[PDB]
């Protein structure tokens, strides 16, 4: 929880600076009433500024003063149905994004399921670790300079973080699509 | 900035997911208006509670969503002098804080000054910690095993191992050069 | 390159710890000129033991005196055609290896082909690993829990997690991709 | 151990790839006995560049394949009398390395007194995270572009990983002393 993880990581980077809360409470300006209260779980209502203060004067970060993301697994497993997918559409109409199962327990996963509409590579835009593999069609991959490949159905890539890419269908074929992994 | 890190960042991850305003305004019950507020700096009022109830429907921690501690440093360094240094009390111990930054927020490195030279009055207590005796004679227990350590004499104590010193016994105090990384 | 890597690693780190070539050798029993040979590329033929006593002496891993996995993708990018996939046998389950690199030595994905359904004989193994029901419905075990899932469905599990797959109750078969991060 | 920490690391990794005995042996051009063997802690006299084209084959590195530095504290504890200090002069006469503990639980962790033999601050060479403490005399800092401080006895002081920096003793003081930490 939010109010409870920071109440026990406050209290332990107070006492890894050597403070009492009467020693931290006279930096910050407050009573040691009031920081014995965060201690005791009673900080959700501090905002986001008064927190910054709060990770300056100890010398960190607010991250460090607010728990993990949490738990949402049921005992390791989270399961999602095709039928609870979110969807974005990329419109400008070119691409469909249909989110796949997500986690907290692991948060730069993002998969998705890539609807390419378009089969013009003159009309493939860069966007800029993915894992990827096409599942229906041809798909018509650019990187690098806004090189390219044409990949068929069931090729698999491997995209490290920062290249700029882009994807379009192959050109004539219509539509195509790609499982996306984002980690 | 902490607002401003926080709306760069928002703007990231919202992105990262494939989230709109809307979707994310729809699941926090916010206008869509209020979101690209908060993306444009403006979140300086959230409470702790809401900025977790985001992280959660962005599937991350507000520490994802939060700038790094911030940067204190001259060109690469920090310098203290020794009027500067906080001085707190461990009543038995004192505790001379030397330098500190935020951009090794774990360094939290003192002069620890022994002032009881009986053993038997030895308390225990407590990550990494690096120890060299600056002054006197150190009498030192851990586990739950002693030793008699020289000026001079220099040790490394792992994360979770209880701990006491105090002066040589009769030598009235010493004292200690604590790095804690 | 392993031999070169090490030479500007171990260079490196007996200068770190404030070693000459002199110290080093007489450590290891070794000659300076055979420590400086070292060091110019020529530990080829050093032995696992003796890096690893190298190593020791100085009071580091064998990993931090090897370079890392190396470069293999082509401007950030590294393709595999369908007819590469090595192919390996779960004899019950085939294992249709998709791309893989050094420069994300986590990443094992696959195409894994199901070919049992009756989950009286499914058999439970097993880091994070994503999966997606690429065809048929797979019935899925875990946790010393079952579900039925459709063609489409992804789902998550994490490490140290044992779990089994097996296609529906009469199906035949299914597909999934499986990928290992 | 080197050996067993291999054994038991090639085994994770083989099985992490889906390979068996006959799989890597096969890639490597080997025998699922001799792999075996390996994996039953019998490694210990392949060489680096054997071990590198293993690493290769299995798609990742050396050190993923062998064990951590090991333990050599005694309880979570390990100490050093002063005359079992390893000294290194750097000579050119101008400073004396009196290095302190250190331990395979932290490798990076590189203690030192040094001894500031030179009062001539012009002679200051460039060295280039890392604790300081002017433990006797004056210090003459220099950072930067090849900044400087006159640090008294007792101040502190951190400089960031890949500073540049030299020391030297206060001009006419002779020479002065510090406590380094490396970590």
């Amino acid at each position: 929880t939010a109010s409870t993880g920071f109440a026990e990581l406050l209290k332990d980077r107070r006492e890894q600076v050597k403070m009492d809360h009467a020693a931290l409470a006279s930096l910050l300006g407050e009573t040691p009433e009031t920081v014995a209260a965060w201690e005791n779980g009673e900080g959700g209502e501090l905002t986001l500024t008064q927190l910054g203060r709060i990770a300056h004067v100890l010398g960190t970060s607010i991250g460090a003063l607010t728990p993990p993301a949490g738990n949402d697994l049921d005992d390791g497993v989270i399961i999602q149905m095709p039928d609870e997918r979110p969807i974005l559409k990329g419109v400008r109409d070119y691409y469909v994004y249909n989110c796949l199962v997500r986690t907290k327990r692991a948060p730069s996963l993002v998969p998705l399921v890539v609807d390419v509409l378009t089969d013009n590579p003159d009309d493939a835009k860069f966007n800029s670790n993915e894992f990827l593999f096409v599942l229906e069609g041809e798909i018509h991959m650019k990187w690098g300079d806004k090189k390219e490949a044409l990949l068929p159905t069931g090729a698999s890539m491997f995209v490290e973080e920062h290249v700029p890419h882009a994807f379009t269908a192959a050109k004539g074929t219509g539509s195509a699509k790609l499982i996306a992994v984002n980690f």
